């Protein structure tokens, strides 16, 4: 707290639950997405590392839009991107703005860009940004565009706004225009899905074999990484449900290992959250608006 003065509660709200700083966390736990990984590195990381090189025609975009089905790790992708540029991270939802924090919001959208503005390099992550760019809602939704044109008005500032959306087909020309680059973050590849599962099972007693991984991969077509997590929780319930009344007395170590059937059954309960008709409406939007 210094050099600036809004309600001193706004500032705290930022230090407390927007402002974040994570060092040297690479891509860790973000599975797959090689395409997008490459691009973010080219368009944001490299530029933040060498602003002496990336000027003139080699300037980075000030606005990148990540879009795709929900539960594809978009918010963490942002956290890693920030971590590799050794940048101050600012995570914030547009719903937290247009509901949890209204009236106060417009004053906060301002203070956000001010803080960011002096923690350079800074990365501002706005989740569900399509709501923000579509009432006190309008008062805020305006201050926002104000704030974000300013970003396109300071030349040598290492300040990127990173916006994420599950509903890109919901952004008009003037909206999409604020985004030089537009990255499609899509559902886990088959091999990605099983890496997730392996992360999620660490610390849980299980007999999952590589041959099993393959069966799981086989019946988790269309699953997001969030579904995969749902899957694992449900699968882990198998042992739990085999008990009954010993439950309150049983040794946790005596709990049956998680097995492939656990997943096979789990899969029957936990189904993909994305309708095939949507994956197309994404691919269509992407090939006509995305940096493919
Ligand atoms: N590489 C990945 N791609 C997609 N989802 C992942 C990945 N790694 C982990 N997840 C799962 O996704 C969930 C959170 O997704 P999130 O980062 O909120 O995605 P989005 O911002 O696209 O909604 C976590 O519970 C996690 O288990």
């Amino acid at each position: 707290p210094t050099l600036k003065h809004f309600d001193e509660n706004i500032i705290s709200l930022i230090e407390s639950e927007i402002m974040s700083v994570n060092n040297e966390i690479g891509w860790a736990d973000v599975a797959g997405l090689e395409g997008a990984k490459k691009a973010l590195r080219e368009i944001v990381v490299l530029p933040f590392k060498r602003p002496d090189v990336f000027t003139g025609i080699r300037a980075p975009p000030k606005g990148v839009l990540l879009f795709g089905p929900p539960g594809t790790g978009k918010t963490m992708i942002g956290r890693c991107v920030a971590s590799q540029c050794k940048a101050t991270f600012f995570n914030i939802s547009a719903s937290s703005l247009t509901s949890k924090w209204v009236g106060e919001g417009e004053k906060l959208v301002r203070a956000l860009f001010s803080v960011a503005r002096l923690k350079l390099p800074s990365v501002i992550f706005i989740d569900e940004i399509d709501s923000l760019l579509s009432e006190s809602s309008r008062r805020i939704k305006t201050e926002f565009l104000v704030q974000l044109d300013g970003v396109n008005t300071a030349p040598d500032e290492r300040l990127l706004v990173l916006g994420a959306t599950n509903r890109p087909q919901e952004l008009d020309e003037a909206a999409r225009r604020r985004f030089q680059k537009r990255l499609y973050i899509a559902l886990p590849e088959p091999e990605s899905r099983t890496q997730i599962v392996q992360n999620l099972l660490v610390g849980t007693r299980h007999d999952i074999t590589n041959h099993n991984l393959e069966r799981i991969r086989e019946l988790t077509d269309g699953y997001s990484g969030a579904d995969m997590r749902q899957l694992c929780t449900e699968a882990a319930m198998g042992p739990i449900r085999d008990i009954g009344d010993d439950i309150e007395t049983i040794d946790k170590d005596d709990i049956r290992a998680v097995t492939v059937m656990d997943f096979a059954e789990a899969a029957r309960v936990v189904r993909p959250t994305v309708d095939d008709s949507q994956l197309d409406a994404y691919a269509a939007w992407d090939k006509k608006f995305g940096c493919l």
